[PDB]
């Protein structure tokens, strides 16, 4: 439930490695 940084507009969630996933068009985790 916390924004990681990358935006699922043009940037893939590299942070997905640490559990980040696209949410509300932005990569979120916890």
């Amino acid at each position: 439930g916390i924004p990681c940084g990358e935006s699922c507009v043009w940037i893939p969630c590299i942070s997905s490695a640490i559990g980040c996933s696209c949410k509300s068009k932005v990569c979120y985790r916890n």
